[PDB]
DNA sequence: AGTGGAAATTCCCACT
DNA sequence: AGTGGGAATTTCCACT
């Protein structure tokens, strides 16, 4: 049913992990990306569907430990 | 050596009341004349800098109501 | 000659 | 995959 990073209504199995559709794209363009995001809090922030665009560093961190990858 | 009190970004002058940079100036006024319903993500004391700003408008609004900032502030003057 | 409004324009992103 | 919005810079305004 949910995305398994920020628990909005998934759409599929992208990159390995049932997600939605902005954390597939996100993924993607961090991934590609010459990013290094940085969070302004503790590394620990709420990635829901409301707050998962306040911090790119711990929704991608939340991307890897959900075992994101481009294979799938 | 002048820096925005509130994201440390070079400021522009005192707007609002307080020294503070020109993204900071229009941040406070866009949050003011409009909704301002933002939600943290963490717990509500974000660090606050120029590379960060954009992560979390409630703690940048927080701050700048904390720095004092306040449209009427040039208004008085008297 | 120098400050600080607000508006306008441009730039940057999100999700569709 | 094009509309919408948020952010940030640039500009012009009144008043010293
Ligand atoms: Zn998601
Ligand atoms: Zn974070
Ligand atoms: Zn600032
Ligand atoms: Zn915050």
């Amino acid at each position: 049913k949910l995305c398994l990073v920020c628990s909005d209504e998934a759409s599929g199995c992208h990159y390995g992990v049932l997600t939605c559709g902005s954390c597939k794209v996100f993924f993607k363009r961090a991934v590609e990306g010459q990013h290094n995001y940085l969070c302004a809090g503790r590394n620990d922030c709420i990635i829901d569907k409301i707050r998962r665009k306040n911090c790119p560093a711990c929704r991608y961190r939340k991307c890897l430990q959900a075992g994101m990858n481009l294979e799938a």
